């Protein structure tokens, strides 16, 4: 008699090894190859060349930078240690599971990258202040716990919706500030780290959104419209919360109206990644041209 | 605004962002830096240069290669999609959680590496035969399910024992075949992939063993003796199962006696990684010098 006897008795199917010689879904390999081929670490960018421009930024500019980036750090802490991991048990293929392990690791790299920027540029009180701020900010804690409630729930398709909205709407909206500052010749090296993150996030939201589309299409037409209604209700909830977050972060700098156009731009893109038309008319999504061009 | 108000009352602590400016355990950063600095993909090695060498191998050498490597594939499929992931919720630091996301990813890299070798060198029936064999082999299924029983249980320390025995004993013992062949100038490019895997496995077993030692030290003497007895019983159980596996894989080739010495060598190292003296006298662990050196 062994402690593992009941486990084995209740698990009679074989444990399987992943076989890359048979690929049920070619997209899994395409995305594996793309994401692994894009591996990077923040140390490859010389953020220390941003010390001059950081020191010339205003107190309001530096405060917004600390808070936006600590919020992003929070999101990718969640996405690497809880979100991507939560998608593994529901994978359609073993190759998709392998892709989620890459995504979890790269989210840790993303999260670390913000500390590399902070440790190079910011003061010790500034860093401590931002982390304590992030733990008490009601809008940031609310968006985090809303997304995590789906990761910790038992509906696989809702986890993929939550993930895609986190990546394509919440995280993408945080790219406003580095892109703005870089188009003004500030924090230009930090923006290069952000572009590496964007190069990953673009693929993450497309791929998990693709998997969501493939899953919901297996359902009845009535069940599909129930998932679409769920998605639109959650999107609008997160958008309203993001409006408040945005006013609080950007009102003093005066960037709020353009960031709100960017929110609507990114909300439509997140819905598109899930196979749905946008919640906003296109002419409400006109973020300034530099921002978009700065993305790449 | 409804679906998650019970979630929040069950989850009242703040969600935290990882902060790499404060490191409670410097080992977490040292291992992060080592493992991420050692990133590799199997396409970096010219395994096609091994085609002539493979073609000159006997049917018995090819069969053993296919079977050993498919069992290693199984182990790292488990380790990357179940094992490392199971350690995250028990982590003492957020930096340790980040490390486990790298380990999970790199176990997927390891697993894929065996397919790269197979797809380059072996025939399609050989590959199919090997994956079906792995699903039905009683010793390979038994060792997998015993380890998984701990990943799926509720005892954090037992997960770390299981993981360290998987890495430092089960996986390491599979390195015999590629090291032997390479010492005989066969499949030498394949052996360079295996050396990259060993460079990672060496760190994984050290680090998770370290975390186990730190955790069991926090316990009373009585509880520490209980975990040590648990560990020795599980090690000898896995050892007996591995003896049978080894006889079946290596008897035809005639390598069995030296592989068994390597089993005891690796059993003692796995126990050392967990803070314990060995189950075998050191003179029972004299694997041939060639193997030890080509390993490294
Ligand atoms: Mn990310
Ligand atoms: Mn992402
Ligand atoms: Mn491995
Ligand atoms: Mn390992």
């Amino acid at each position: 008699s062994n402690e593992y006897d009941e486990y084995i008795a209740n698990h009679t199917d074989p444990v399987k090894a992943i076989n890359w010689n048979v690929i049920p879904d070619e997209k899994d390999l395409e995305v594996w190859d793309r994401l692994t081929g894009n591996f990077w670490l923040p140390e490859k960018i010389p953020v220390s060349n941003d010390i001059q421009s950081w020191n010339k930024m205003t107190p309001q500019e530096q405060l917004a930078t600390m808070r936006v980036f600590t919020g992003l750090t929070l999101l990718d802490t969640i996405q690497g240690t809880v979100g991507a991991i939560s998608l593994l048990p529901d994978a359609e293929t073993m190759h998709e599971e392998a892709v989620y392990t890459n995504i979890a690791f790269m989210e840790s790299v993303h999260a670390k990258s913000y500390s590399n920027i902070f440790m190079t540029l910011a003061s010790t009180p500034q860093i401590n202040e931002a982390f304590r701020w992030s733990e008490e900010n009601e809008n940031l804690q609310r968006k985090a716990k809303i997304i995590m409630s789906y990761y910790n729930g038992d509906d696989p398709l809702k986890k993929k919706v939550a993930s895609t909205l986190l990546e394509s709407f919440l995280f993408y909206s945080g790219f406003y500030l580095p892109m703005y500052l870089s188009s003004r010749a500030k924090l230009t090296n930090t923006a290069d780290i952000i572009r590496l993150i964007i190069r990953d996030e673009s693929v993450h939201g497309y791929y998990i959104g693709y998997k969501y589309q493939q899953g919901v299409k297996k359902l009845s037409e009535a069940e599909q419209e129930e998932y679409k209604a769920y998605t639109f209700d959650l999107m609008y909830d997160l958008y309203e919360n993001e409006i408040e977050y945005t006013e609080d972060i950007y009102d003093d700098l005066g960037w709020t109206e353009d960031v709100k156009r960017f929110l609507r731009y990114n909300a439509n893109k997140a819905l598109n990644n899930l196979g749905y038309e946008g919640l906003f008319p296109t002419d409400e999504t006109k973020v300034s041209p530099a921002i978009l061009s700065s993305l790449s």
